[PDB]
């Protein structure tokens, strides 16, 4: 898929909305992911044992954690579609090392979408909200293909 000028520019308004606090986002989004899909904590050794979102919400390591993640998507988002080299070290941790189904990926794309919708009503209409699903689903698309290169896709 190729996304347009204008769609990129939906995407990286709300973004920079966004980095005006990642850890609280990463927090939001991951308690989110945990909460919607109990399945997923299963596939961090670190976390399993976390059993509310209070405990989730007092984890610093989760805290850390979330700041990681974002700050790699959001590193993905900016080269706007030009980010093969960037995926390449995702693909391979996460499909060898972690072994993340490309499902997982599309429960965090929701978890992402429900977020930004919550804490940004006025900048993530419904034009901006299909653009940050383009966005995530070129991604996800990138990814499966460069798991299926690696011997992984599932
Ligand atoms: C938006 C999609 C995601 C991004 C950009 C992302 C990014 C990252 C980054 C940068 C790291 C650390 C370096 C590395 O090991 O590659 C990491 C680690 C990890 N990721 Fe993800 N990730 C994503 C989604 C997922 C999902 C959906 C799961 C599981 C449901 C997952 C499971 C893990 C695990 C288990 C680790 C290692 C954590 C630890 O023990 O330190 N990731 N990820």
């Amino acid at each position: 898929m190729v996304l347009s000028e204008g769609e990129w520019q939906l995407v990286l308004h709300v973004w920079a909305k966004v980095e005006a606090d990642v850890a609280g986002h990463g927090q939001d989004i991951f308690i989110r992911l945990f909460k919607s899909h109990p399945e997923t904590l299963e596939k961090f050794d670190r976390f399993k044992h976390l059993k509310t979102e209070a405990e989730m919400k007092a984890s610093e390591d989760l805290k850390k954690h979330g700041v990681t993640v974002l700050t790699a998507l959001g590193a993905i988002l900016k080269k706007k579609g030009h980010h093969e080299a960037e995926l390449k070290p995702l693909a391979q941790s996460h499909a060898t090392k972690h072994k993340i189904p490309i499902k997982y990926l599309e429960f965090i794309s929701e978890a992402i979408i429900h977020v930004l919708h919550s804490r940004h009503p006025g900048n993530f209409g419904a034009d901006a909200q299909g653009a940050m699903n383009k966005a995530l689903e070129l991604f996800r698309k990138d990814i499966a293909a460069k798991y299926k290169e690696l011997g992984y896709q599932g």
